[PDB]
RNA sequence: GUUCGCGAAGUAACCCUUCGUGGACAUUUGGUCAAUUUGAAACAAUACAGAGAUGAUCAGCAGUUCCCCUGCAUAAGGAUGAACCGUUUUACAAAGAGAUUUA
């Protein structure tokens, strides 16, 4: 269960944010598998953005 | 048909009856509409499917329309009622550069 971040799913994210915008995360974890709302937005705001 | 009155005849004795005539009484309904095929109900059945916002499953209010339906309704429902989701070129110019033609 313990995961780490491929730049694959990371890129799919930044594309997703680049569409749906930040605060719709529950959709951004739909495209993205393996991952959750709080996980997505956690790494986003704390790192990727 | 009633009544008033006149005349005539008969009965009669100023009437009872019959005939004729004058007068009054009484005075214009209804239709926007013909009687089943060809001057207009709408459902149902067959087939085709089989519920907006989303990646997905639902609550919903609205907004516009030469669409309306149910409801006493200025209530509220009818898939949040349905239709919307499509097609998309000119107030048009200014500066610069090359090719062509001409005074
Ligand atoms: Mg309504
Ligand atoms: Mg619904
Ligand atoms: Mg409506």
């Amino acid at each position: 269960k313990g995961g780490v971040w491929t730049n694959v799913e990371d890129q799919i994210l930044k594309a997703a944010v680049q569409k749906y915008g930040t605060h719709q995360w529950s959709k951004v974890a739909s495209l993205l598998q393996k991952k959750t709302a709080r996980q997505s937005e956690l790494r986003w705001n704390e790192y990727l953005n």
